[PDB]
């Protein structure tokens, strides 16, 4: 078209607060915190007895919560489990315009992001909804690195790519502990000497690329260990200088530190 | 993999009778038909208002006719209609395993037959259905036969792929209202005597050689003008030719032209 | 998407008349044909010592010219040729804004038409230019119907696509004579009787699907017999029934004849609206689907009937 | 690349004639022929028993008899069975140089036609062969016609690609009857008068686009109904007119009748030359328009009368 | 499909030892080693003039000798020189079923791997062979990862894929030392000190996400220096760390070495 | 085509010299430089105000100055600027044949070069140019490297292809520091201490495996910090040790580095000419592979050594 790549979202995108949606108890908080977007899971963090009442949960705080300026977003199941079709039907039918956003977790191709693209487009035609949600998905598969690029640009609806790493690690057989950062057995021997490298660079760069290309923002994924301020620093400014634009909190500490590694200046 | 292409389904598909969803009446004579399939439809013989009933209804005969040993399938609502997804939903939470296939109309690209394949396979687990369901589709606009292969390539549960012709006159802009069939200006002029030609033809070869590939059963629609025997015999007759294994019955009148021609 | 396929633009493309450049005592007629689109040419109609006076008249012609509510395209030389380049330099350099359309021959792929998509931008925005033009491209080649989908999807600009049977039967090394319509040799034999088919019905048809796929206009090429009426309303109705809007006229004779064909009949309207009524009544009584003189009529019925009225409202 | 489309092989094609490699008493019979082509044949012609027996005949002939100035083909087995390979084997070990050609049926992709082209040059790498096989397709299958452009593209030794319109049929689950030619069921109805269309239309004009839009020859295949002669030149013509430049034999009677449809007459050679002749006096004069009896021709008019004159050139 | 990712096959694949078909009173020892996957080559271990013969010691080897569990794999020629062919005919006619598996080398697309599969299962269908053969590939080309996605879904028989360190060098026309592992001039500086990074990330990772997406086995290469221990646990590790499941052994020490980083706990 | 890769062009490639086309005083220092490439700038280091006088420069340069046996290359603008056309129309109408190659920034697609291709081949057509032109391209952004195969297999024209470290990074969002290097953000922390890594690791690779893919030669591009010969010694052998042929000079010190790093030392050639040796001797033998200090080395290790030499 003659000119570059187009922009991306301008909405802020500097950390991602994750929530289980099977404790209300802590929606306040969240809604309080200094996150730029709010993740309510029906995912990983709820197990699957508590993912009907998580659901009817989220949706309760979708419609009586105040949640501020924050972009609210939830991540519903994967397409290869048979909750991800009502997941997406009771949000599109139940909850009131205050639902920005739907993450769809472990997407392997173009078609994944299409089928649900294909749902939600229906239910907010049948229910007259005022506010189209956008799409963020998850790289978190051999499958997902692999298909990358078509991926991003599956969806008009899709703003935002994040990393899951461990997820991306079992998948891909990979030896390794925690989630993300530093590993122990990645190190090249020089002399006597180790030197560690990063395991994880050209998924974090192919995602970058991927979404840069086709105007979506790249997001690195969660960070396993709540005891290491500094892990996650490297690993936030490692993943900056990548170009992600910012990073999953999964415990409330971690949202100062990704807004000190990724607010602009 | 090195051997023939592969084989299609075995099941008999000489004649699909359609019938509106919103005429359940019409149920039980479907079902006594000569016809091996039967399409209820909810989508373009269904008003908008009625769509909802037209479901009800269907999900009741579903669980109420006999059908014997008739193929059942139901033409959903398209993908670019707020109605295809309720459709899908309550056939799967609501019909009983005697619902055998689901048409999806309108087909365009691969992702289409994906998208519905996604919100099926879902319920089925949910539900825990013992029998999963086929598909078919129709090849009915100017993307769907552009893409023809791909779409025959789509999907497991693909087992049938129709052409039809009213929308896909439509969506190419023939200009005709006719349903199929021989087409009054599409005819060559030689020495002043003219001689008609088959404005058809690539639509259905195009379809016929990406099933054969693929392991899939092409179908002839809807031959609008049932006060034509004669010119329904001529236009299966075509279909026949290229290589489709049956037609649709739009009219009970047509069930016995369909298995006259495509009886083996 | 899950929306209808992309509409095509609404303008009136029925009849598309061509003039070579070479000869501007023509220009003032063309403009005041009834002609929906005007090609004025700088490719075949001219010959290569012929061109640059030709590109010079043409420009001036885009200048000077009153020409009305006219679709002003202009036909440049292939990029296989030397030509080309100069054809879009100057044209976007010293045309006004007139100007509507280039018209871009022997496309044979998707990156024919970015190649010149490309020039032309650049040099817009040099130029300051208010109208972006649209193209317009011929498939005429055995690499054009090949990829004609990709090339229907390759620009934002691209409006319209016609079929040059004269071309596309020498570049496909078919044994035909004249141009386009009925051929001898292309017959089925059925008990010593001869029945005479469409030699072009795929090419076509193809076309027509491509374009519809991504918002184009499917357009009928150019007819050889200028004597022949019948046969030019013979190959006209083909590419109608098919779903081409309009046809070439490389003779003012035959503009009446493009007009009549591709303007829907007043007995096709009537049916067609008539079919709307029988459909609207149907859905008050709570029905989808009636009869309509002995033959199904539904909602796609409905559709059908569109195509015939809004083509008729032009 | 910004020049015209790839120019086919230089050499004529206007008839193949097939021939069993079981029987070689036939062989001398067709190296004297006025066919083009000569096809001996290790497929379908031949018996399962009788294939290792076929590929001894035809390896000798290749070796021992003279072909004067044929082009020599071989059509091997398919992929799909265990043949294949011995027939491509023993060929390019055993045969000398005077094989041209290989044909390689029922071909569904383009990498169908590159398995033979790696197992083909390594075996001439092998033995050391001074002149490289050129390879011929046929589309027989739905797979072929809807790949059929890939496989167009598929390889630098493809020069040809018939249409076999029997298997074609087999394959796509068409209610046909005979070898191509006119199908009693494909018909348009109107005012009670039946008219009989071309019911192979999109499968000959889809194979003429790809194979033109590559370099090759795009070629006509069987026709089984041997007394209808008039049946034959109908296919023929249809052929013809679509961009096919040549068509099989599988009678040596169809020889005659291919030759007869494929070579412009000399009526038509001679107008062709005039019209070319005119167009030359016309620039030696510098002039662009040029007047042949009657009017102006168009460049594409000038453009097949340079077709009918080189096609008349290449028959010598 | 709305399932998980393919599964792998179940065999043990930790170390894949290789031996030259050219040296056949070696293949004792190979049979009785540590091994799960015995390599017996025709390839660049073995001098062109001793090709023939080494393919029928290797025939002879096949059909003769005890190899008890292991997997029985043969490195043919490349579809570049005029070698494979006989390779593949001599094999799959004259050896018994005990041959498991051919290793197919210098893979640069998907064709490739289907030429061989389209000669290898005629003469298995003409031999009525009652075991069919699987495929490995060896990814050691520019084209070979530029083309790995394609060349790990090129054939039902396909394995196993192996990263050929060496050769990939040569072809990506690198400027290296030895086989593998630690590059000298492949290292950060960082005020005025240097940090050795990884020169093979990319490729290993790539080679990993197109293997895991089409459920086959992701293999590390050739290990050049034998003095080097540790050099081969760093370079092993790397690659488990990666999601790789096995590594060559080209020297019989490396068996051990291999099977200490790889076998699952 | 069963045959070992395509071959890139054989010319020297170690460094190319950049210089802006709005500065002719400095042309005649460009061409007595020890670089083999030279590229004479239309770009980025040319103001909009100054691009049509650099033009006329630049045609000047081509047509008036002794540039010996260096490669003559030129940087037009990109194709998202009203200026390429003219770049292109003006340098192929008037530069005489000294001129040997154009480069095209910011290429996000085969389409960009085949645009340029499809213009540049008729002028010359038009002209009767007797010697066609052929191209080199600059990676610079997101869409450069997701589609960096296509665009290397773009045109029979193509014979480099170059990593522009700084307006990629711009492109992806990279936050980064100067223009190529060490970045200080792109560490890894074990225990406590810090380990550099290579934040351009797969761009680069990536480059490569598509230029040797297609027969092109893959270059490093421009390394800000001239004040540090040591930092630009590091990301040159990084370059080289991945497979690129070469890298850009941007101030004229960086020339003697770059073809420092990317002439292959006596100490490398001895090497290589010894494992040659002793494999030849492996050969004779009838051994395919032989041992070389501890090492394995076999048939694969020739076409290693070969690349050395
Ligand atoms: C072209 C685009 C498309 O989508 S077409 C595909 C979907 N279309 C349809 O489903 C249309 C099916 N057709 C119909 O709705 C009806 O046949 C139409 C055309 C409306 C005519 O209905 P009607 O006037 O009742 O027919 P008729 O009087 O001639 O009835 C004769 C006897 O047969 C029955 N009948 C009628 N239609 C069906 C049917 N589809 N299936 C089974 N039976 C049918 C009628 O009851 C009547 O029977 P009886 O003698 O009273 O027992
Ligand atoms: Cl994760
Ligand atoms: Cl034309
Ligand atoms: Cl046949
Ligand atoms: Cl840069
Ligand atoms: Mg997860
Ligand atoms: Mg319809
Ligand atoms: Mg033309
Ligand atoms: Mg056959
Ligand atoms: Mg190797
Ligand atoms: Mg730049």
């Amino acid at each position: 078209s003659f000119r570059l790549q187009p922009a991306p979202p301008a909405r802020p995108n500097r950390c991602q607060l994750f929530g289980p949606g099977s404790r209300p108890a802590l929606f306040e908080k969240m809604a309080a915190s200094a996150a730029d977007v709010i993740n309510l899971d029906l995912e990983d963090s709820v197990a699957p007895d508590d993912k009907a009442q998580a659901r009817a949960n989220i949706i309760e705080a979708i419609n009586g919560l105040d949640w501020g300026r924050k972009y609210l977003s939830v991540r519903i199941n994967g397409l290869d489990t048979p909750f991800w079709y009502r997941d997406v039907v009771d949000l599109l039918e139940q909850a009131g315009d205050r639902l920005d956003q739907i993450m769809i977790p472990k997407v392997g191709c173009a078609a994944d992001v299409y089928a649900v693209d294909a749902l939600v487009t229906a239910i907010e035609r049948a229910k007259g909804r005022t506010k189209p949600l956008s799409f963020e998905v998850i790289i978190e598969s051999a499958a997902g690195i692999a298909h990358v690029e078509e991926i991003a640009a599956s969806s008009p609806r899709l703003q935002a790519m994040s990393l899951g790493a461990a997820d991306f690690a079992a998948s891909m057989g990979m030896q390794t502990t925690g989630i993300g950062g530093t590993q122990e057995n990645y190190y090249m021997l020089h002399d006597g000497q180790k030197h560690w490298s990063d395991p994880w660079h050209w998924a974090q760069a192919a995602i970058v690329a991927a979404c840069r290309t086709h105007g979506i923002l790249p997001v690195d994924g969660p960070f396993g260990d709540f005891s290491d301020d500094e892990g996650f620093r490297a690993q936030a400014r490692r993943s900056a200088t990548l170009g992600m634009v910012g990073k999953w909190a999964i415990h409330p500490k971690q949202v100062a530190l990704a807004n000190e590694v990724f607010t602009p200046s």
